[PDB]
């Protein structure tokens, strides 16, 4: 669970007997709802922010850093923001930033990114930059992920893959029974799941916690969770509007009594929330 | 733990067959961390808000209410607020609060606030107007747990008050040991607590995961989460510097190795977070 | 035009060589647009507690008024001079010393916080509020016709006499089919025209389509704006009194440019 | 002063008798203030890639750029025609149909969000920056002298050959003891120039305590405004450029009244 012991189990390489990862570790590492031969073609963005010295190997210090950016949840990043900010001037350096990675591989058992900060490194982000760093990084990972069920690069996914997806979320015979009545088909009657509507649903879970509350509440009103229930509340949540399909897929899958209201025994309490979440 | 739960072991009175709250069962029921004679003085807030028929006593549906109104995290208001404006118009009206309160009754084991919506039963709340409502509801009970600490109505108690008040979050004869170390006199060396910085507090707890993902950041580069560390912090959550007693006092009840270090086994994970959060 | 002539122009009282207003003198002053018991908006000026408002005091007031809701934290760091998060009865009344001298407790123990002084503002533009629409509804009913509202669109313009013809055609009484404007209703168009920049915008997208800015429009954005449903009486009354031309369209000139940001 | 009237005046190429702007055209018509490779703008206003800009495409690109960031939520609402909370390449497109007829993937298939519509307007605005930047820096150094920085101000305003003499006394050179101002400064000071309002209410909050406006407070309000540390040599050249009188004190005139919302 720890990121240092996600890089023991993941570190496959040594080099003047320090640790590291290639990219297929790096992905693998990373990728934890898929991995507990990836035929890579391109070299994701992930990796090349990753791999800040681009010596084409992350280091546990790299692996460390990435790791932490990419846990900070949307809502908190101000916080993180001004504690990496030393110097309290509204701006993150490319030292301030090398300084951490300096720490963090100093503290490996063992013992500037030219993307963020320009050729030169004479370029600061402002709280706002940061934001949008951070949610790229986000969103490549979830591209990352994505891809394992869409290898050809449709842009979407069938219904059942996208089941499978959501299983990986959970914690399944039972569960897996439902992907049967799934379509594993991108046809005019089944329709697929673009990457967007992924994008939304990974901020359905990011907000978790606002899901249970609109359960508790229609629950009060002696309303069931039924799909019209999960379609307005994502709306609210995510602002954007579930197309059915998502909906539909969620229902099927979770919905284990299937009565037709998804309850907190079937859904909330399935999903692993995330780190500070 | 359910607010049903709660209801039947404190709702000491009965009336036609049906259970009922009186004033000092309410106090009781709302304060868990002090009540698991109270020489009630006046009638609190709270309870002329929950008691929305005016009989004096509240009822299993004035309780469900009051809780689930409660119950709503600063940050998941506009959620509540679009569930409960059933009409879409972006109001509150007198008859969307008054249905809720008749289906929470109907499901009663047995079975218009003139406050909010005036005399007449014919204002509404926009969602402003609703987060202010809901905001002083919860600085009221605040002001509950408070007084239980300040009887006399000074605006501040002790520095071992507020440490005894800390331990009521908690879970501590361990906990306990350190209070002989705190002042339980206001003078001039020894400085008490006020209300606003006890708000501030509670402002704190609700952001607990914040504090997490501080000291995960701060753990990064090596810096152990000293008071510097924990004023920096706070400040960035509540928008307002702690002052020194405030912190003094979580460092003498928390820091249980002595060391000057915050961990997270001394602090968050030993308050309960609230139900959302 | 400034809060200082304001001052001089309606304060009626001379004692001791200087001006004070009562509470009339304070409610025709803080009503510029128009100009029982005794309003909030006077108390909080009244920080002596004399019963009247000196020419500190009513600039004072004057000042947190102007606050807009969207800069009020602006306005809460230039006042907490220490950065400490809270304002206190000193950093509060420093204006009040210095224009003077040429919520915090009984004992002024209480420091506000942001939320608390964002609360303190909010209760007291919305004071001022009613104390405006009082003036058009005496009676209390808590609605006012059609007419008197188009008199108070006409007190926030910039007479034209087309303004007080359009007034005839306006309905005075409330009735089944000629419904009042609730005081929430007049709130919230205030809050539209805090935000007219924001309609300017709607303008623009909305003619980039070859659509002009009908009653739907209206609708539509003050929806978005406010974010609460615009009162049918309400925009027909704004149509009726401002789209003076009388093409169904309202332009910049006609309401934007009639009415800090 | 339209952007209908700017089109006509810089669109040098005639054809099929239509006016069309060529990448110069396109930057000198942007640069209203002021007037290599090829930018970002001119990419993303030449939606047919026929390698100019047509009056359609620069009256969407006009448009886009015209939306102030706090307004991009409500121009995404009114260009969501569905509400459905995504902006398709249908809806996008609608102006650019309208105004020529008289980001969404090759496929088309890509819809976006109200954060990506953010972003997007993000990226927009500081490429426009970047160029009007890059008018004083054509050695690509990052940095700009306080003379140049002084002009670029001049051109923000509403010459008064007082404007022009000022600058004299303004360092043209960067060297270790006058320093040169930085892309990101530029940007951030246009930040402070959206919020001309909160700098307006600022100026009243301290002159109600006796204390004018000096670039110490230009300074801790900047600081309030754009939450970035002002660079002093910013605001030197803002006081040597705009307090015309000299007395030290930024006035509403001067500056403010200077230079939707
Ligand atoms: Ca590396
Ligand atoms: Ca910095
Ligand atoms: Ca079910
Ligand atoms: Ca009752
Ligand atoms: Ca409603
Ligand atoms: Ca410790
Ligand atoms: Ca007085
Ligand atoms: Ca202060
Ligand atoms: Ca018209
Ligand atoms: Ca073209
Ligand atoms: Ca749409
Ligand atoms: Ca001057």
């Amino acid at each position: 669970s720890t990121p240092e012991k996600i890089f023991q189990c993941f570190a496959s390489v040594k080099k003047n007997g320090e640790s590291f990862m290639t990219v297929e570790d790096f992905i693998r590492a990373i990728l934890p709802h898929q991995f507990k031969s990836l035929n890579i073609k391109d070299i994701p963005y992930s990796f090349k922010i990753a791999d800040v010295d681009g010596d084409g190997l992350i280091s546990f210090g790299e692996f460390m850093f990435f790791s932490t950016l990419l846990s900070i949840p949307e809502a908190s990043v101000p916080i993180a923001f001004k504690i990496m900010d030393v110097n309290g001037d509204g701006s993150i350096d490319a030292n301030e930033f090398n300084s951490i990675l300096r720490i963090l591989s100093n503290q490996s058992p063992f013992a500037f990114n030219s993307h963020l900060f320009g050729k030169k490194g004479d370029k600061r982000l402002t709280l706002d930059q940061f934001q949008k760093f951070l949610s790229q990084l986000r969103r490549d990972v979830l591209q990352l992920e994505f891809n394992f069920y869409d290898p050809s690069g449709r842009g979407q996914i069938s219904q059942r893959d996208f089941g499978l997806l959501l299983i990986s979320y959970s914690k399944l015979e039972h569960h897996i029974k439902a992907l049967s009545s799934l379509p594993n088909k991108i046809d005019a009657n089944n329709k697929g799941i673009s990457f967007d509507q992924f994008v939304s649903f990974n901020t359905l879970l990011d907000k978790l916690h606002d899901v249970e509350l609109s359960m508790d509440l229609y629950k009060g009103i002696n309303q069931p969770f039924t799909k019209s229930q999960f379609k307005y509340v994502s709306k609210i949540i995510c602002n954007v509007d579930p197309q059915p399909e998502v909906v539909n897929t969620v229902y099927q899958v979770f919905d284990t009594d299937k009565n037709g209201d998804l309850a907190k025994d079937e859904f909330v309490e399935v999903m692993e929330r995330r780190k500070y979440r």
